[PDB]
């Protein structure tokens, strides 16, 4: 078994073809299935599989409510093959209400994080055992991609951040070797938020799009050089623009160098990736709201400023309809090494208050190079047939 | 690991014996089971695992409610070891309303497709990965197979259909190789509408027996030669004819060269093989409604034109209770390659009404060269207990 | 992969030590378990399973009504790791109200037999695969074991009954090779009724002790000579005999040749087994009802006609409790094979009438020449938690 | 496979750091969840399962009432992979309400009680089979370990005790081979109750820190030598003292060399492990009640008598919660053998009278080397959500 070094041309894609769904929501109205939030998907070599931080508990269960806030000490990293939903025979892979996790190509890496939010701390759990572990730099809640990290040649980086969200933060670079942290980079670049990354292997390299949620709607990009643990942080080209909230197409900016300042504080995890000098890319299609979900390649938006020349659009959740958190995840092929995405579709709670709880169902989509056509995927549950 | 080649003869069948059942609709009136349709089942080189496009739901559910609709962006395409009903812990492997799933003796191929009716776009997964995509030729619901594909030596086929149900339409003839589409026959032989067909290898090459839901009552055939991909349509030439609705064996009409024009249009999947001049079939006991189901052997039925000698006949499902699809499925011996087919015991909506969803368990027998006795195996819920 | 031979001495136990326990029944009562009986466990060259022959239904549903009835054509074959209770997730391996099932060291043979009483079919399944299949012989319910069969070197053998009950009837032994049935020996030496067979090997043959429903509270025993297929029937020459009803201990006779006649006809599917001239035997502690389980050695139980001096009792279950089938089990050990039971504990109807469905769970032990104390381990449910 | 000597050093740990959690309480209330006690975890070479005495029954149903009591012949013993609660699909490996299972590198061996108080059965099961068994020798509730025991160089051995708990009793030490006891030393040094050990291996020798239910609050030793099964006994030098109840911090003794008289009697199970003439510990946060559960090391507290100078802290579980059982268990590294915990979170009855049922969850804990922070992680219920 040797190592993934992922040394391959990343496919040249013509867009997006429909991978799996889960259809979580609407079977949680009859059955038992946890309630989730910030779920991902990742695969080793043979087969892929999906988290999500559950809230230890299920939907159908008094214990589902108030279910919107993100850090209580049950909330526990669930792990199943992807296509089958979080059910009672699900394992919690760790404690955790922070996570990443990838497979170096002979074992996973699940990097979870629980505790105080002044004092949390993060364990380093390969192979089955705990290897490593950390704490809080900043004291001001330690936090990870919430999605899969990457690994070539046995050495896997996972970035994480500890500081304030809609203010300034100490983000640091950890390489880690077979469980045991072996580096810690420190950011690097024009970056001014980093907040969960978006990684994706560029051999003999990492990349990240990431998430600024204090004075960008543009995202912010992270270079890991794995040759030497030197780091370089940037902000996309595209004028497009991939945040919410946002200003939107028209009055949007980016000159990919520093925060645009339009609408720039909050976010939302997203993710877009590079092709010569274009970047293919997913947002949802509100500015305002985390609602419907679209993507796009943008023609020079990798390497040309307030680039706005999108084609090959693609809706994957219409409008009308509620999306959330979104990541990549790459694919090793026969020859080439391609990318997909996956997207959270959060139900419930703050907005829908009809339900006490809140929970997703996700929907993922792989790069082709084949053909396609059109249609929309959403969750699917009508709140009106739901508990509570 | 060899791939499937298929090289030996068909077993000289007796006739057919029990060899699974499910009871899904039973177990649905306590107990979360998915709520399904298109079913059909399919062997890897050690086991066989049954399919069914779901509906985004479980039965007690009020979810369920309208599931009579065919295509919502909800189905995805379930799969469990032949015996294994459909339950919470089941994988979604892909989001489909329409497939077709074989295994090439090395990995499993899924051809999945959801989308708009108009604009819909078909995967090619393999091994795990989606490796092709294609999209919708015709504008007008791109459909395909409901059961099996064949290899035979690392090349798949799969044939598909978009145009119109009640009208002319576009078939296709898909060769893909290791998930990746290589080679597209467009049809060809007499045949004037081909929809779900049902396959089996005949090494070299595959043969289908599918459903003229135009103009025949009598079933079409499809010869795909593997070797260079040219292809040959006919129908059978059994005057006892297998579709539903159908005249009636006394007033039935089959030349094996066009369509009978007897309650042509409509249809329903059915299956038919070969055996000389000989062809074993499965058709409704009822000619209006997809009501119970039997099997016989008739001489003739393969070569020579309107033949209606039947012998060994077999009722698998009695006239008094539902059945629906039916496909076939091929199975390896020591000696010979067998044939087995399964059956789909559609409930509820539409027909019954008092409850509001729909849904089915299955049945499956197998070739046997032995002896047997008699029976009827259906599907066994009583309505009156089921909810809704 | 080498074919079981079963070549070493039968371990010399000391009596019987607790092993599995599944508690169904008052699972039940909170759980989606289904409704089986006619249980029994066999193990392949690693782990043991447990079967049983579902109702196609699960015990809290409407659908369990009237399961008393032992022959309907929902009932499938259900296996499971031992310890595992028949959930939902639990795979129906074939359609059959009748069965066998053993691991010829290579691969599990099961036959199952579904259909008419008068016309029914039993299909054995090898390998996963329909091999071969047999009819019904005398037109009169075609019946088999209910546990176990045993195969030596390749060959299996099951034995079959089709007849009447309550009177004479046609018993055979099928041989079968890889599923293939390969020569079938009818009944010979002394017995008169020969039903629910319990085998066990005592190489190089295999011996049965059943079911005389006619005429005999006493055992038949059955000798299968693997070599050519000969064949010899006997009686148990334990004066203590063990069959439900009997006569009582004082006034109970054999003299090992012919049926007792003494409350002779109906019975219970039993076991017992040699050692020297000696007999470990288990019956229920009610000689009218199957109420409570015990064993017991007989001192001079196999070759000395109404030998009546038992040592080494135990009870299994409590006489204030309900049991019924009962079965042998070998088990390869790295020094001698060793022999197991286990016992059906029936609960519900025709006895128990608060609710209107029939189940069971199971209990089994082991035999150890180690120690062991005393205790009772019963069914457990209180019926009046019951659904129903 | 080679056998599992446990030869390398005990990694020098920092702390504790979040290992696992199920949260089965809280999924009790909405999912059919088996009520246990008495939980443990273990590791085989590659993963770690979660035990623990399920009462024959779940959480929501009727059979739950009353089940504060110890033994029941339903207990029997639960075994899934470490993260997945005992959910219906969850095998009861063996009958027992009393328990210690442990891998050899090649095998899993499950020693399990059941039977009469005064009369009861320990039956050895290695691989699959049932090898070997024992009974009661003191008459009076034979009790075993209730965690994993260790097996050095294909020698497993396992303490067990049979007598009275508020009162003098009679303890030994079995070494089985292969599921075999090849010997039992009887108990030596100056301990004067030995009840449920937390055992864990020092090569090349055995060490626990049990439960003196009788004269100490204070923890006995037990050394096992593995070369020739001789015996001593001891206690922790420690006067900071782990048990439940106890005398307080400034006014508790420990001469490492008798009982201390101080609330002596009952206590809890619990573990402690040495690094030097130090001592890693946890117990409860509660001297009267099993409420919350803190750890920290003692310097000195291994080799000088009754040494409190505790540093580095750490609480798993706040005061204000409940806790209960607890036990130590071994994980082989790259480079040293880490010891890790879990810890019994027991809800419901007796205490908690809402509820008229008995269970509980459990979180694990394992040794670093790196850094932590802070926090508190119970059970989570709001027992006004729960069933009764
Ligand atoms: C592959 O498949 C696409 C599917 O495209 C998308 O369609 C829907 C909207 O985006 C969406 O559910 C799904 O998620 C797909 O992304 C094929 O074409 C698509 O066709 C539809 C229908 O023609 C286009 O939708 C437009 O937007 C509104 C919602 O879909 C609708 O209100 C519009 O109404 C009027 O326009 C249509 C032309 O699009 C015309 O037929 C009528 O005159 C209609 O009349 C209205 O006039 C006023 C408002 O429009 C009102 O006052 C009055 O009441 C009435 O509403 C319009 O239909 C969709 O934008 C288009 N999508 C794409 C991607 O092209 C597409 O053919 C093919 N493309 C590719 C790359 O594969
Ligand atoms: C293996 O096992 C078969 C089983 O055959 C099938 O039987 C049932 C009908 O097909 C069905 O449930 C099951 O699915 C099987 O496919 C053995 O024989 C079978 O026997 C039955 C009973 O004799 C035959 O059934 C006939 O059809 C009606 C329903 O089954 C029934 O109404 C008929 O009634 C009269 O006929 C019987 C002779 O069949 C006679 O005993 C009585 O006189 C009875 O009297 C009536 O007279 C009028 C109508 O018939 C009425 O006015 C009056 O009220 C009353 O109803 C009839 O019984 C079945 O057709 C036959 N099947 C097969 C396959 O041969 C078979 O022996 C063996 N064969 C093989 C190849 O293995
Ligand atoms: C290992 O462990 C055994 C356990 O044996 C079995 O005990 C119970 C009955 O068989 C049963 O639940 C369990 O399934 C076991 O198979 C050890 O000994 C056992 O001890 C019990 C108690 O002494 C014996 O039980 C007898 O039968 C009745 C039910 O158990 C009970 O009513 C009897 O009552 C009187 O007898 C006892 C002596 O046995 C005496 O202590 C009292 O004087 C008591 O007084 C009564 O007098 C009249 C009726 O007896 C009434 O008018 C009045 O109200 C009152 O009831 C009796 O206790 C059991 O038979 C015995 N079993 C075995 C197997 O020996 C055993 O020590 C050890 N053996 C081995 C091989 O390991
Ligand atoms: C890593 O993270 C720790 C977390 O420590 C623990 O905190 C909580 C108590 O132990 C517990 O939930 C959790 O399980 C952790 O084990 C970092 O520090 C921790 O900080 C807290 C808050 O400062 C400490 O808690 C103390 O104890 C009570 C409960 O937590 C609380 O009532 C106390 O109140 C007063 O003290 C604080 C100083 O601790 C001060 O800010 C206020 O003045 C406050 O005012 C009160 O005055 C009177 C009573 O105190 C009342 O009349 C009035 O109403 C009001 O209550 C106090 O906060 C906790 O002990 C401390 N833990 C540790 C482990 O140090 C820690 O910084 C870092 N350490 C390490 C090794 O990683
Ligand atoms: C990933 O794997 C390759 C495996 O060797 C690393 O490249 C090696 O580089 C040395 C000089 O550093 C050559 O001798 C090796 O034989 C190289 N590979 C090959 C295929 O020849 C590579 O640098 C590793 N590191 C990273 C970041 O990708
Ligand atoms: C299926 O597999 C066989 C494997 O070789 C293909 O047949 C081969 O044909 C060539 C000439 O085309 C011979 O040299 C090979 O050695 C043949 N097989 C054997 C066993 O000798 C066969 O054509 C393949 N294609 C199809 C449609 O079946
Ligand atoms: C079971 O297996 C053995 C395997 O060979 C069979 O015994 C063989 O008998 C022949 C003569 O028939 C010897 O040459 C073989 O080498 C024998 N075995 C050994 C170990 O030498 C045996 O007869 C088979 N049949 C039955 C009923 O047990
Ligand atoms: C304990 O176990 C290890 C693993 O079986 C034994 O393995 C060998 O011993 C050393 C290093 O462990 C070398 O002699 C061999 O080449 C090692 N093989 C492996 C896999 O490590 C070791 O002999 C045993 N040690 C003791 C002290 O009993
Ligand atoms: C555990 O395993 C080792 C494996 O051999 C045992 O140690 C062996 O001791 C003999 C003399 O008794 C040496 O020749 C072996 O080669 C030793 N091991 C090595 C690695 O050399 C050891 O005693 C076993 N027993 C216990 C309690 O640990
Ligand atoms: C780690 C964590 O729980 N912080 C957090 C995160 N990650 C996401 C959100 C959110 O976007 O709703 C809100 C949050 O407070
Ligand atoms: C693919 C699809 O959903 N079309 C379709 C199919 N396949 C079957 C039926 C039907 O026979 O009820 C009806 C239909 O409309
Ligand atoms: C095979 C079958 O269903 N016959 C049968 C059997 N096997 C058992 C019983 C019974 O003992 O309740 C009763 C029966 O009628
Ligand atoms: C073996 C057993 O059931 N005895 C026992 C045990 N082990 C624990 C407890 C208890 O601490 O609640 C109480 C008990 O009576
Ligand atoms: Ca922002
Ligand atoms: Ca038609
Ligand atoms: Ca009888
Ligand atoms: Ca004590």
């Amino acid at each position: 078994v040797e190592y993934r070094n992922w040394s391959k041309p990343q496919c040249q894609i013509t867009g997006f073809a429909p991978f799996s769904k889960d259809n979580s929501i609407r079977l949680s109205a009859g059955g038992d299935i946890w309630v989730t939030r910030e779920p991902y998907v990742s695969c080793d070599p043979v087969k892929c599989y999906q988290f999500a931080l559950g809230q230890g508990t299920t939907l159908d269960n008094k214990h589902s409510n108030d279910t919107v806030h993100d850090r209580i000490p049950h909330r526990t990293l669930l792990m199943n093959e992807l296509g089958v939903p979080f059910h009672l025979g699900t394992r919690q892979v760790c404690i955790a209400w922070s996570s990443s996790s990838c497979h170096d190509g002979k074992a996973w890496l699940h990097v979870c994080i629980t505790g105080d939010d002044k004092n949390a701390t993060a364990s380093f759990i390969y192979d089955g055992r705990l290897v490593d572990s950390i704490g809080s730099w900043s004291q001001n809640i330690l936090r990870t991609q919430e999605s899969e990290c990457v690994c070539i040649n046995g050495t896997c980086t996972v970035v994480m951040t500890d500081g304030s969200a809609s203010g300034r933060a100490d983000t640091r670079i950890l390489f880690i070797e077979e469980g045991k942290i072996v580096h810690i980079s420190p950011l690097a670049g024009s970056a001014q938020h980093v907040e969960e990354c978006s990684c994706y292997p560029r051999y003999p390299g990492v990349r990240c799009i990431c998430r600024d949620n204090w004075k960008g709607s543009n995202r912010p990009v992270v270079d890991i050089n794995m040759e030497d643990y030197s780091i370089d942080s940037s902000y996309v080209c595209s004028g497009l623009v991939g945040d919410t909230p946002r200003n939107d197409d028209r009055s949007s900016n980016s000159n990919c160098r520093d925060p645009n300042n339009e609408r720039g504080t909050q976010g939302v995890k997203g993710w877009a990736f590079d092709n010569g000098n274009d970047l293919w890319m997913g947002r949802t299609i509100s500015k305002d709201l985390r609602s419907g979900y679209e993507t796009f390649k943008v023609i020079g938006g990798w390497s040309t400023p307030n680039s706005k020349s999108q084609i090959n659009r693609q809706v994957i959740v219409d409008s009308d309809n509620r999306s959330g958190y979104s990541g990549i995840f790459s694919v090793e092929g026969k020859s080439c090494i391609n990318r997909c995405f996956y997207v959270e579709l959060i139900r419930g709670r703050k907005q829908e208050t009809r339900v006490w709880w809140t929970s997703n169902s996700i929907v993922v989509f792989c790069g082709t190079s084949g053909t396609y056509g059109t249609g929309s995927w959403p969750d699917g549950a009508n709140i009106n047939f739901m508990p509570i």
